[PDB]
């Protein structure tokens, strides 16, 4: 059932990352694709869905392709009226089955619209407890209008806050060596994501965001979230 917590040696270390940390910051700093009540209009590969979603802010795209874990998930949502929320990227983002208004890519981030909102039309607050060197230092709430929300949406909102409040990610590096965000569902199931880039000198945005392809959702009203960081080394 539950994924065991991170073993000490498996967590990505920022001291072992030689690329530009600002490329990780870019994915969570007031950065996200949003849409309500849309239906896919095309596909590229068997596991992805393309939607007509325009960029309200910077006007950088009008088409969004989201890749999912497998063909089953893609077929499930293909003709569904859904809402979308996720982190997009442009580097190594391609369409055209031959030759197939900007375009952008993402992973998962989709939920059915019908029956997924609160009866009184209010927003649900989700508590995020932050731990620094095993000590709970601060806690803050993020908001969502979805009863069943993708873990991706909550993670993004959490990191956006931490970037501003705790300088989670900066241009060169991070004041933290290690970091992971853990979700705890009211059924006892737990899972986590490594918040640091893979070792090396070149951050691969597409490959990192791929972890959201399972389109994992949680109950916003009951889920618990813990962010565990370490400055550990120094
Ligand atoms: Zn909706």
């Amino acid at each position: 059932e539950s994924q065991p917590d991170p073993t000490p040696d498996e967590l990505h270390k920022s001291s072992e990352f030689t690329g530009t940390m600002g490329n990780m910051k870019y994915l969570y700093d007031d950065h996200y694709v949003s849409a309500t009540k849309v239906m896919s209009v095309d596909k590229f590969l068997a596991h992805d869905l393309i939607y007509n979603i325009s960029d309200k802010k910077l006007k950088n795209y009008d088409k969004v392709k989201t890749e999912l874990l497998n063909e089953d998930l893609a077929k499930k949502y293909k003709d569904e009226v859904v809402d979308v929320y996720g982190s997009n990227y442009y580097v190594n983002c391609y369409f055209s089955s031959k030759d197939n208004g900007g375009k952008t890519c993402m992973y998962g981030g989709i939920t059915k619209h019908e029956g997924n909102h609160f009866d009184n039309g209010n927003l649900q607050n989700v508590l995020i407890r932050v731990y620094e060197n095993k000590r709970n230092t601060i806690s803050f709430e993020v908001q969502t209008d979805k009863k069943s929300v993708t873990a991706q949406e909550l993670d993004i909102k959490a990191r956006n806050f931490l970037i501003n409040k705790k300088n989670l990610y900066e241009f060169n590096s991070s004041p933290y060596e290690t970091g992971y965000i853990k979700f705890i569902e009211n059924n006892g199931n737990t899972f986590w994501y490594d918040m640091m880039p893979a070792p090396g000198d070149k951050f691969d945005q597409s490959k990192y965001l791929m972890m959201y392809n399972d389109n994992k959702t949680v109950d916003s009203k009951s889920v618990k979230i813990e962010v565990h960081l370490t400055t550990k080394n120094g």
